């Protein structure tokens, strides 16, 4: 079953998961992004000096022309081309082939990374935020359409050259230790969550909560950071800040420019924060808890680390430091985000990343912004 899928995610720290694909016939590979933050499937189809391979239309006697040209924008980094159709594989995935839109790379901005290994984006989120309009169906929702693959799909991203897993249709229990806790899904086009209470070393930020999800709450496989909007940047470095006032840093370093190094093994990870994301829960009046440790956010790259929190105008987006302490279950079906300790948590001495409930929090409804 779903044991051929564990381990079918491959990465550099910092520059995305990704899993290996085929288009065509005869069938192309491609590393291809995996992003839960957009919806269109993309791959480089013209030479670019960060691309070792790319697809080759020409090559494919399925491919199939829809005459009509795509951009798409991201938070940092874009791209544009041609889109069209063709078959689809995932050669560590469930045993099918697919006919999905695919979007051919012609021009690009700062999209590919050099030495990054993969050529090719795949669009986990929901038709609503597909370009050029919600009309182009996304691959995974032409999956189920086409198959009998589960509504589902969970990611392990696992930390400190970096790999993982994608279970395509279902839940691999060997991932993951303890329960796993649901959040709902607010609503389809981004995975839009709620969050409804911030804690730093266990002292509540105490920001009116509407703060936490301006102007949306996502999870994105396809950030690196912990990206959280002004206000509450500003109210979580200061409360960092003051944690680890022992040491000092330079102030480049608070906004991700500059790095801080330690002779090896002589980190200093107890002056750090864990810090507390509580999550609208599945009964009313009812919450839980993701706690991130200081190895999450401080991210390796003598020992030296980036900051790996930064600031936002369009919202939080919980990304791969928050995402790489846990198995996430995208619960399309039951239009829920499940979470839960992963079994590739890293190692703090007397600290542990955790996902803990029940919690008590009441007008979780205004959490949200509107
Ligand atoms: C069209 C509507 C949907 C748009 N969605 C987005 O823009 C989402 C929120 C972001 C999307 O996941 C892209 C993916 C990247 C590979 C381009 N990520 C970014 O722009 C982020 C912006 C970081 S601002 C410090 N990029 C990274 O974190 C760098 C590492 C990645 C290459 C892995």
């Amino acid at each position: 079953s779903f044991v051929e899928m564990v381990d079918n995610l491959r990465g550099k720290s910092g520059q995305g998961y990704y899993v290996e694909m085929t288009v065509g016939s005869p069938p192309q590979t491609l590393n291809i992004l995996v992003d839960t933050g957009s919806s269109n499937f993309a791959v480089g189809a013209a030479p670019h000096p960060f691309l070792h391979r790319y697809y080759q239309r020409q090559l494919s006697s399925t491919y199939r022309d829809l005459r009509k040209g795509v951009y798409v924008p991201y938070t940092q980094g874009k791209w544009e081309g041609e889109l069209g159709t063709d078959l689809v594989s995932i050669p560590h995935g469930p045993n099918v082939t697919v006919r999905a839109n695919i979007a051919a790379i012609t021009e690009s901005d700062k999209f590919f990374i050099n030495g990054s290994n993969w050529e090719g984006i795949l669009g986990l989120a929901y038709a609503e935020i597909a370009r050029p309009d919600d009309s182009l169906e996304p691959f995974f929702d032409s999956l189920v359409k086409q198959t009998h693959v589960p509504n589902l799909f969970s990611l392990q991203l696992c930390g400190a050259s970096v790999g993982g897993s994608m279970i395509i249709g279902g839940i691999d229990h060997s991932l993951y230790t303890g329960s796993l806790w649901y959040t709902p899904i607010r609503r389809e086009w981004y995975y839009e969550v709620i969050i409804v209470r911030v804690e730093i070393n266990g002292q509540d930020l105490k920001m009116d909560c509407k703060e936490y999800n301006y102007d949306k709450s996502i999870v994105d496989s396809g950030t690196t950071n912990l990206r959280l909007p002004k206000k509450v940047f500003e109210a979580a470095v200061k409360s960092i800040k003051a944690a680890s006032s022992t040491e000092k840093f330079p102030d480049g370093f608070w906004l991700g420019e500059q790095l801080v190094c330690w002779q090896a093994g002589t980190t200093p990870w107890n002056i750090f924060p864990v810090i507390s994301l509580y999550l609208m829960g599945e009964v009313t009046n009812q919450s839980f808890r993701i706690t991130i440790l200081p190895q999450q956010y401080l991210r390796p790259v003598d020992d030296c680390y980036k900051f790996a929190i930064s600031q936002s105008s369009t919202g939080t987006v919980m990304g791969a430091v928050i995402m790489e302490g846990f198995y996430v279950v995208f619960d399309r079906a039951r239009k829920r985000i499940g979470f839960a300790v992963s079994a590739c948590h890293v190692h703090d001495e007397f600290r542990t990343a955790a996902v803990e409930g029940p919690f008590v929090t009441l007008d979780m409804e205004d959490c949200g912004y509107n």
